């Protein structure tokens, strides 16, 4: 048995990184973390605060703060991410789950 996590991004049009740094044009000046790194870390603005989506598993992130690395919040909320887990691998996923 087991179902199968699907293949099919939840945002394919922002599936482009250079596309996910434009909705950050916004992007709030009391806001701490650069749209670059969330940007390469798949998320993508939404809203005129501080919420991010990722355009393939679709996780959602806000209240975001000086010092907080968007691939570990990635990896910390939305394991399974196949995106996540292409880019960064599974050895880092196991390990930002375990601590
Ligand atoms: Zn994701």
């Amino acid at each position: 048995a087991g179902a199968t996590l699907s293949r099919g991004p939840a945002f394919p049009g922002m599936g482009s990184e250079e596309l996910r740094l434009a909705s950050f044009y916004d992007w709030p000046l009391t806001a701490e973390v650069p749209p670059e790194l969330l940007a390469a870390a798949g998320f993508f603005h939404t809203g005129h605060q501080d919420k991010v989506r990722c355009f393939f598993c679709y996780g959602g992130l806000q209240s975001w703060k000086r010092g907080d690395d968007p691939w570990t919040e990635h990896a910390k909320w939305f394991p399974s991410c196949q995106f996540l887990l292409r880019s960064k691998g599974r050895d880092f996923v196991h390990s930002v789950q375990e601590t």
